[PDB]
């Protein structure tokens, strides 16, 4: 029933000044970015600074801001001794 994170269009200045009048940390809103059909930012009051994310998508058109992706098996099996193999189960990886 509205969301009060979406401030639509609006220059990144003014949600700067919007922003760093919020006291806790973390707060944000979501706005349609100023060139870039469609394109969407994420901006973030933190620390006395206030910051902003470009909201990515995929050629399916899902969203997200980051996501981890390696350039060669070595790292893949590093990562996946501290972070799950699988995203329902918790299974890590050990050198037998």
């Amino acid at each position: 029933g509205s969301m009060a994170w979406f401030f639509g269009k609006i220059p990144r200045a003014k949600a700067e000044e919007m922003l760093s009048k919020q006291r806790h940390d973390g707060a944000f809103l979501i706005r349609e970015s100023e060139s870039a059909p469609g394109d969407f930012s994420l901006s973030v009051k933190f620390g006395n600074d206030v910051q902003h994310f470009k909201v990515l998508r995929d050629g399916a058109g899902k969203y997200f801001l980051w996501v981890v992706k390696f350039n060669s098996l070595n790292e893949l099996v590093d990562y996946h001794r501290s972070t799950s193999v699988s995203r329902n189960q918790q299974i890590f990886l050990r050198d037998i």
